[PDB]
């Protein structure tokens, strides 16, 4: 049973008036790594001005030559309130992410999340998400 | 290095673990404080507080309860607290075996069992959180573990 | 049952270099002297296919480890070899130089990977050490 997900759109806003993340540490000039950014990325079920918020990407990503992400994908939907998808993986804009687990309706979830740049704005960007998850919640 | 690939099957409901009545002591302050914040929230954005936690876990409530594990990891504030810790057991019958836990919210909600080591290899499941007792220096959170161990 | 493949890595050598000209990590927070925890280190550990000579770089351990009485790890094991370039293994667990690690996921060739990683000390150097990694995991078919 594969989760029939619609493509989601994660709003990664590093700065600007709608900034939803912040760096708490800086990079060491000797090594070139160490920056840690805590993020509360908004996730929509579509594109456009009438796209609705369906989830949040709450967690952090650390810079070690590449960004290692670890965040909870908590669903703000009325019927899926409380249920979360646990995501861990490398790179934010491109690449893949791993579904390392989940809670509620997505208990014991497993799968991957494909990332694709969709829109580049002045103070942020939108990342298209394709979820190939499986939950044994028969 | 050497990489071997062997086709097989995975029995999801292989070994089911159902440890009930486990209570985590989340103590942000006091002499028994078992965590500490190493960053503060950004005053302009409202997030960023990273806390490193060594939460003690007991097998009951009261004076007859005994410590059975430690919740060693961290939780960061990004509108809510995103957790990531190793539930390393300390009892004799489960020494060395750990449960890797990730999920949102500390006081309530649900946590995801994303893996494990030792006797809990490849473990998947969830951990249910429920407020048990609010105290002066923190609170006790009731944990309910419902996770299987697949057989390769 | 779930049809898949059991992946088994042997003789992977992780470079844990806290200091020196080849230091591959850096502490970003300090330990709280009152409680005794809180040190956070961001690590880019290199993983090789052997020791000495011209051992080919095969993977990087990109992530972080925090100190809370012990070291809790969470990182992505991204491979650099041509065949596995881009594929990752998501790893979480306690202790760096010994003990066990847990495989909580993966991408690319190791999508939906689940298993454990075994650690073992190999060479202790003045500026760091080398940890031998043995991976016993399972991946569902496609
Ligand atoms: O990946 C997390 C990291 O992204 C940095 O990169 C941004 C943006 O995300 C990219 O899409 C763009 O191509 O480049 C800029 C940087 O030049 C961002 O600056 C950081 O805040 C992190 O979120
Ligand atoms: O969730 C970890 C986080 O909890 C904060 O909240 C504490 C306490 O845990 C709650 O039970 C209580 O309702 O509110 C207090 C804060 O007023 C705590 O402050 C943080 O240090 C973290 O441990
Ligand atoms: O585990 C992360 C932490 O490890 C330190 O390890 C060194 C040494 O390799 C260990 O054998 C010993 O137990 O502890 C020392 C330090 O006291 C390393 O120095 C740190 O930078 C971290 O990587």
């Amino acid at each position: 049973n594969q989760i029939n997900f619609t493509k989601l759109y994660l709003h990664h806003t590093p700065a600007g008036p709608e900034q939803n993340q912040s760096a708490v540490t800086s990079n060491d000039k000797k090594i070139g790594l160490g920056c840690i950014v805590v993020n509360n990325w908004s996730v929509y079920d579509g594109i456009g001005s009438d796209a609705k918020l369906v989830a949040y990407a709450k967690g952090l990503h650390v810079f070690a030559g590449a960004w290692h992400n670890s965040f909870s994908l908590v669903f703000e939907d009325e019927r899926l309130k409380g249920s979360t998808l646990q995501v861990m993986g490398l790179i934010v804009e491109e690449g893949d992410w791993a579904i390392v687990g989940g809670t509620g309706q997505f208990a014991m979830a497993t799968g991957v999340i494909l990332k694709k740049m969709q829109e580049q704005k002045q103070y942020g960007n939108i990342i298209e998400l394709t979820i190939h998850g499986f939950c044994p919640l028969l």
